């Protein structure tokens, strides 16, 4: 296959086909299916040597995961695309892989045709001949101690639609079928002691026709707000390489993490300085808070169990991206080994972002004034996880900061509620017979830094009052306060949480350099306040399967392929064993001071449903920022043309 | 004077003149000057009775504060505009009032002509004949135990400009002159033991001409991003009354708080429901963290000591407000009693605000999809406090939420640093010989609620794991968690801080009503995470003068005229005495459950300067939100026309 323009470019449709042909040949005579075919990124050192030391172009490699009929677990390996050959291979019989759309799409039909399920629907008030009205969201079983990884399983959250255009979530059923993904059959059904028959209320719908019927009618179409860029955009893309306002980086994408930003640098007036080698979301977990069976199985690790790439929405229609947009397509492999494409998976564009800075002199009644507007570069994707939608926006700003904005929307996860049943403290009755369980949305931001070069460290920064008392010579009026910086020496030191008591922030810096003015090392500071503590207790399935979620920050030594904190194959893992973040942390004694490190940050929200979130939920914002502190010697955006500028002398001159 | 169209409208230029003529006559033969002439808002009950019970139009009243030559303190009172007469008056001899632009503008010239100051400049390396190059930011003295309120004082932070177009902040001097505001003379100069002569480095400038000289040249003008509304805006204003996306409220404005939003309601499909009777910023404090003399005097309470109204920038030029804007002018009185106008003090406009909500069905590859874009209504002002600029944005959203966004910009407060001097832990060397001291920016949001009517309460909501252990029948898998709501019964109960350990939020609700679905009282939830603890210690000048800053939340009984938490006349108050928030809290035993309450919220940031903030600082964001929870029975924006919408049946039909 033809080599890509960039070593970090995702596998092309041709490379994917070449890789699968190679694997099929290697396993000739075997009945195999493809689960994953993706780029195996080049080693960090090899990439940097190629990029800055005239080193050789790294080998183009493809990582694959396959299933073989009648064989337990999976088989994984690497294909050297240049020589069209398998160079690495191994069987993992006790693990289960990410669930693809194809793996999930057949589950609904299997439960509809299962006698045991049909009987439960009849028992629930739905005639056996109306099974076409029964729907279900196919979920990873998460983890069920009754089967471990012995069988590839899915659990089905069952719903009912009186009409195909209904939003089924107002009508969940009370039972949960367990499906054998391979054999495509229901092997068990969890049935509650308390039986709740299907709700007889109207469905809570949200399309215009439904609303016109529910409320008087729709609001009149509002006056349009048009945004146009007659002279084009200021950003320039060369393949997947982006160049904008001094920032330069590679926009990658894969089936799991979705958008992956690499080789991020900033051109500081000719001095191209590295910032991050790689940044992305490496994992997620949405732990629900109802202790009742079988709701403990609701703690989906969406990224590792379904894939932010696989679940991504084509942004073309919908009008998700307003303005002059630039799109990127994503390419994956289907079960048969054929390339599949999701068009407009990533949208890129620039928008006005308010004021960058401003200052006026009161001396001449603000006649002396300088105002510069801000513009931001947005790289976005939106993926759907059954009922929820996650809108991800990677934002680059003209002050050199990088921000990650997430907007949660879609529909609340719902379970049935008896007329007399109290949604108790575990959930909210958002509609008659509808219980929306409490849950958290936690994400694992993975940062591979290269702050102004190689050799980095991390630290926690806490604001604190001077220890000297009020009235002492050292703090006479008791107003003294400073920033206590605690640099992490070993992995154990980094396991820290956000603390409101100190307005804690974290620094990722280069101890080998110093700011000529402040005398502090150049750094990028993580300013993140939406850092919920993990509510599930220690030893819980949730805490064990997402060891990274226990702390807001985890810093470990860099190692190639240390990407996914909950392990490479997440579905059905019990959480027992040294893998993922648990393995990287080890005994916690490894050095992370002035070396190659990986910074994993846990952030998110805790959601206690309210009627306002139903039947469709208004977007809920989540944001974190990485800003330069002591990185530059002065405001880096001062050479940007001001929107307005009047000097004191120019003001006098205007008589 | 002619009566206003609305009882809450600010005083017109005519009412102001009528009020001052009345006061001048009352004090005939006395040499008085006007400090404040503003609207004395009608009693809460009277206003509500007028608005909803056909009650009489409240009396149009004007509150005034005057100074009399040779008399200590001030005189304040009320003028009944209808009868053009003083109906209330009293002398406050031991207090000092807010500092007006006129009070402040003469200070610079007095220090330039003071022999003692001139000598200090010469001693500092500046020739006596170059005093026109010496500048100073006139500050309230804050509080100096050497004079108390016995004399009206100002302190001058001295700077030097080699050229009038320079930004003086790179060149502060080491001494601090104390000025008698009335006598217009320097009565003392604080001189440090360590002498630092003026910096000989170039000034750190930021205008284009300066940048062209500092760096190669300016960046090319970037491609324009145009925003237009060909069919107009969707909001409708009738005087100061705003109507937008079901929201209805009065946009007021005064010399102190700046923007004041009143009588806020939401039209819930014909049912006009009250939300807030009044919301605004009632006070601020920017406490600096250097314990060294005389830096303890740097803890300006900008709102109460200068006025967010008095300091507001005309938004006309500058291009601060992009798009189709609607402006409001502000009117105050000058020292002579004549109305003064600041045009375009408040700008109003609507903007796109991303997605309001979205959901697609994976079953037909997202063909079934509904997308609705969000639009926000922004009411903004920008005021200048000497070196800093505060950009305030009150934002109304289509999900019924109200947000307050603040962007800090302008220039860092700076003090001189010796070549050999360590900015120590109290500040940062952001430029040669420049020390930018640590400081916090704290604000007091004042909320007078009327959540779905009269009779309100407040509570803290903390996320917590179930108390039952992992493995118990009640929490078998240890994932259970709930929201612990603690309703405040007495004032003392409300004194609470944000807690990251529980992701604490606060509810302002109506215990007299219940949501038909959830069974919870209707409420608006305060979601605020930028809540720094007050770093100054108990008993410090800072803590004593801003008793409200000690807690993130303070809830006290409503009383007419309980507006300013640090007292009505803030300058030079020692912090000793029962006034403001200290008086309202009392012994903390008063009831605040199901009654008329006032909710004061302290939020802001802690600032540790870095070179990136100099010589001009990039905007730093601060935000808090008030969102409806259990207020509505479903997403209130569902009747808004979707940007895109395709039904499952419509998707099938498209073959
Ligand atoms: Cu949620
Ligand atoms: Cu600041």
């Amino acid at each position: 296959p033809a080599r890509p323009a960039h070593p970090l470019d995702p596998l092309s449709t041709a490379e994917i086909k070449a890789a699968t042909n190679t694997v099929k040949s290697y396993f000739a005579g075997k009945k195999i299916s493809f689960n994953t075919v993706t780029l195996r990124e080049p080693a960090r050192k090899a990439y940097i040597q190629w990029k800055e030391q005239g080193g050789p172009l790294p080998p183009r490699l493809a990582y694959y995961v396959i299933l073989e009929a009648g064989k337990p677990g999976v088989k994984e390996g690497l294909v050297d695309l240049a020589s069209l050959s398998v160079i690495e291979t191994r069987a993992l019989e006790t693990v289960q892989p990410i669930l693809t759309v194809e793996d999930l799409c057949s589950t609904e039909e299997v439960i509809r045709n299962d006698p045991a399920v049909i009987e439960q629907c009849v028992l629930s008030g739905i005639p056996a001949n109306e099974m076409h009205k029964v729907y279900c969201d196919p979920w990873t079983i998460g983890y069920d101690e009754r089967w471990g990884t012995g069988k590839r399983l899915q659990q089905a959250l069952v719903y009912y639609r009186s009409d195909e255009d209904d939003s089924q979530y107002s009508h969940p059923l009370d039972f949960c079928p367990i499906v054998d993904t391979e054999e495509k059959k229901v092997i068990f059904i969890d049935i509650p002691n308390r039986r709740r028959k299907v709700s007889k209320h109207k469905h809570a719908n949200f399309y215009p026709k439904h609303m016109i019927e529910k409320v008087g009618a729709m609001r009149p179409e509002a006056p349009p707000i048009n945004v146009t860029q007659p002279e084009g955009v200021s950003f320039k893309m060369t393949g997947n390489v982006m160049e904008w306002s001094n920032f330069k980086f590679h926009i990658g994408f894969n089936y799991r993490e979705g958008i992956v930003l690499s080789d991020v640098s900033y051109n500081d007036h000719g001095n191209v300085r590295p910032i991050f080698h790689r940044i992305s979301l490496s994992e997620m977990i949405v732990p629900f808070g109802s202790p009742e069976f079988p709701h403990q199985r609701k703690h989906a690790l969406d990224i590792g169990e379904y894939g932010a790439g696989y679940m991504t929405n084509p942004l073309s229609l919908g009008c998700d991206c307003k303005g002059v947009i630039h799109y990127l397509d994503a390419h994956f492999s289907d079960r048969a080994g054929d390339p599949i494409t999701v068009k407009n998976a990533v949208c890129i564009h620039e928008e006005d972002d308010g004021l960058l800075f401003k200052h006026s002199d009161f001396r001449d009644n603000f006649a002396t004034s300088l105002v510069t507007r801000a513009t931001k570069l947005v790289v976005s994707q939106i993926f759907t996880a059954a009922n929820y939608e996650y809108c991800l926006y990677w934002v680059f700003m003209q002050d050199g900061a990088i921000r990650l904005d997430i907007r949660l929307t879609g529909i609340l996860n719902t379970y049935i509620l008896g007329d007399d049943e109290e949604a108790g403290p575990w959930g909210t009755r958002v509609y008659p017979n509808v219980n929306a369980h409490n849950h958290q949305h936690l994400f694992s931001l993975r940062i591979d830094p290269r702050i102004d070069g190689d050799g980095n460290s991390a630290a926690a920064c806490d604001a604190k009052s001077s220890p000297y008392p009020l009235g002492s010579p050292e703090n006479m009026y008791g107003n003294a306060f400073y920033s206590e910086k605690t640099t992490f020496k070993t992995v154990k030191d980094s396991l820290t949480n956000y603390e409101s008591a100190t307005g804690r922030s974290w620094d990722i810096f280069n101890p080998n350099k110093v700011n000529p003015y402040s005398g502090k090392p150049p750094s990028y500071k993580l300013v993140s306040t939406q850092c919920p503590p993990l509510l599930a207790k220690e030893g819980s399935l949730v805490a064990k399967r997402a060891p990274w979620a226990s702390h807001s920050v985890n810093v470990v030594p860099y190692k190639d392929n240390r990407l996914y904190p909950s392990g490479d194959h997440v579905p059905q893992w019990s959480g027992d064993g040294v893998r993922g973040m648990r393995e990287w942390i080890g005994d916690g004694s490894e050095n992370i001071d002035n070396t190659d490190i990986l910074f994993f940050h846990t952030f998110g929200i805790t959601h206690f449903p309210a009627p306002e979130d139903f039947p469709l939920m208004p977007a809920e914002p989540i944001t974190l920022m990485l800003r330069p502190r002591h990185f530059f010697t002065e405001n880096p955006g001062l050479d940007i043309q001001p929107s307005y500028a009047m000097t004191t002398s120019e003001a006098k001159r205007a008589v």
